[PDB]
């Protein structure tokens, strides 16, 4: 029995940037007061993730990573309401306190509370639950979901259906939920529209997803690897172009191909370039560009401001636009009731130990979602 | 008497960059097809007319310039049926075609036959109907309204009240109209929120009066010139800070004041820096800032992308968003109704002969808006 103990368990822990994951054993404390300890069952290897071993995203080290996954709770703190030991649960790497002005404005989801901007990676108390040979691990997003047992804050946890297969609605933790938002909440995608789509990993293809749910007319696939297009047309893509066939810019050939401009852009890969590129190929006058992917720390970009003055909206988003812990558990109850595929992003199913392999799949461009399995 | 006949008259010709404007004969042409000549009797100084003269708006010169205006037509070229000769109007300087993708869409006003994205300085035809000195003079924005007399094609005129005060209602062309539909179309202010608005000229004032309409609860005018801020209050600012008075940048003043950022912020100057302020000064998650202020030609401003991801909207506008025909009238019937108030934009008045005086008076930083009458 583990209730009240420390756990001693797997983990992949990052020592320093640009290096492989340390599969070793950890030492993960008991829940403190409103604190929920998970055993992992399945998590996702997101961009996001690379992006920490990558220097892209700075995030204190040494470090647990991991933010899309699903467990069971295997104990709650004091005064835990919203979940109960045997729980499955998926992990909320945007939290959602409720007290906030953001949790009660009705269109915010990044909840002040949120580890994201200016990361400590400690729970909310500014401590940790983990340490390794002996040395304190900073946690990730209030998450950390690279280990067999995480402890998240309560407000970063939500309780889906017992009946959930969490080697799939892991998902739905990040890269489906940020996809498909990006789409129907934060773009409010309109029937009958023309839409492109810059990146066509997990996340964009649930963004495609999302158009096409939204009744899109026509969707645009745009990436540099031609290997992801066979995938995107399967969700919903009509079209599919690579920059790197054409003489002139995309934006000039996404123009050309809508007559004048797309109604709604995203892009869903983090670089500055194709960010100021998918803002220029919405119309001008009534074109919404939804920024989607994380671009390289403390970079800025360079733009004219007459793209906006014409009439372009352009925005960003994290976790789709949705409030976390009121948003996942319906995102489960829908999969459930096939209101939505998870299965056209799942390209490879491999055991936890083979994290390090999971990375090089994506890397390498082979992989969308590889879900390793605990 | 002049149907059809050349009109020589007075116009205020612009030779050359950082000069006086010249008050000097010109021939005026009769319209042709889908043409329409107009007396004009009221014509305001915008800054952006100031733009051309300054370079800050880069169009061919020599030019006409005046957008704002309001007048009588004298004669209308063969198949017109929207005015007749003697109709009070307003020319609009974006055009608005009824046919074009932008015209259909329903939150499209920035049609596709205007002048303004890349000026020709002519009528929908590619000519001019002006010459001066025997040489051909540059249109501005389809409207020229700086003349006794000017021709501008059907599409770039509305029709209003044959009782409407003309003097007043030439505010209607541009400033007034702009700053409100920012506030109210464009943005769509909500009641209780709290807003800040970056230049407090005319276009700024009118954002004010936009977002008191709306029912803010707070609005926060910000002028580097402290003698705007008792206008501004007059209209509706609940406080005025100064960017020069503070030692930390007026985004975080502005963060701090609104306990953790606006709702909406405007960008009513025409400044890189400004706008990216004006950017972040709204709440990170829910903000939305719209750029109203025209930037220098071809400078690129540079900016954070996270300021986006996080869930900040950024848009701008032209005329306020609205569907230029469509909405002047209206605009005129909601004033003679005292829907708004025109009156606290007019600080001066002068004979149109004095317009140069009326350019000093703006860049002196003593005026709002001075009316011109022919
Ligand atoms: N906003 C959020 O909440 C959120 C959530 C999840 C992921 N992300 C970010 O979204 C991005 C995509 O994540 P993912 O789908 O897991 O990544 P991914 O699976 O690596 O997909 C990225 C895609 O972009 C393609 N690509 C790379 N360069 C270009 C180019 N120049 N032009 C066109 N295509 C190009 C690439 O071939 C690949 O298919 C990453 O930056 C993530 O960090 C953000
Ligand atoms: N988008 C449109 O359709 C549209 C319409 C009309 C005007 N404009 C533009 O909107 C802007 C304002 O026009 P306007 O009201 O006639 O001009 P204005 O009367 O010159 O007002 C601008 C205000 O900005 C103030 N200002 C200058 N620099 C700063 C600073 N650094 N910080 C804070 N305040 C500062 C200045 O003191 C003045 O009161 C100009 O750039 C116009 O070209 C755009
Ligand atoms: O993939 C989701 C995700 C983000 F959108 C971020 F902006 C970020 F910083 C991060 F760490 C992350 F995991
Ligand atoms: O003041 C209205 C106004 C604008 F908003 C512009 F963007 C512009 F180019 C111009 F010439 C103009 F007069
Ligand atoms: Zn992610
Ligand atoms: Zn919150
Ligand atoms: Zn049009
Ligand atoms: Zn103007």
């Amino acid at each position: 029995s583990t209730a009240g103990k420390v756990i001693k368990c797997k983990a992949a822990v990052l020592w320093e940037e640009k290096k492989p994951f340390s599969i070793e054993e950890v030492e993960v404390a008991p829940p403190k007061a409103h604190e929920v300890r998970i055993k992992m069952v399945a998590t996702g290897i997101c961009r996001s993730d690379d992006h920490v071993v990558s220097g892209t995203l700075v995030t204190p080290l040494p470090v647990i990573a991991g933010h899309e996954a699903a467990g069971i709770v295997e104990s709650i703190g004091e005064g835990v309401t919203t979940v109960r030991p045997g729980d499955k649960v998926i992990p909320l790497f945007t939290p959602q306190c409720g007290k906030c002005r953001v949790c009660k404005h009705p269109e915010g989801n990044f909840c002040l509370k949120n580890d994201l901007s200016m990361p400590r990676g400690t729970m909310q108390d500014g401590t940790s639950r983990f340490t390794c040979r002996g040395k304190p691990i900073h946690h990730f997003l209030g998450t950390s979901t690279f280990s067999q047992y995480t402890v998240v804050d309560e407000i970063s946890v939500a309780k889906i259906d017992a009946a959930s297969p969490l080697e799939k609605v892991c998902l739905i933790g990040c890269g489906f939920s940020t996809g498909y938002g990006s789409a129907v909440k934060v773009a409010k995608v309109t029937q009958g529209s023309t839409c492109a789509v810059f990146g066509l990993g997990g996340v964009g293809l649930s963004v495609i997803m999302g158009c096409k749910a939204a009744g899109a007319a026509r969707i645009i696939g745009v990436d540099i690897n031609k290997d992801k297009f066979a995938k995107a047309k399967e969700v919903g893509a009509t079209e599919c172009v690579n920059p790197q066939d054409y003489k002139k810019p995309i934006q000039e050939v996404l123009t050309e191909m809508s007559n004048g401009g797309v109604d709604f852009s995203f892009e869903v890969i983090g670089r500055l370039d194709t960010m100021v590129t998918a803002l220029s190929c919405c119309q001008e006058a009534y074109g919404v560009s939804v920024i989607v992917g994380v671009p390289p720390d403390s970079q800025n970009l360079s733009m004219n401001p007459m793209l906006l003055l014409s009439g372009r909206t352009w925005k960003g988003a994290i976790f789709g636009g949705f409030k976390s812990k009121d948003s996942v558990p319906k995102l489960v109850a829908d999969f459930m009731a096939k209101k939505f595929a998870l299965d056209p992003l799942i390209t490879h199913v491999l055991p936890f130990e083979k994290i390090n392999e999971g990375f090089d799949l994506l890397r390498s461009g082979e992989s969308i979602r590889t879900i390793l399995t605990f």
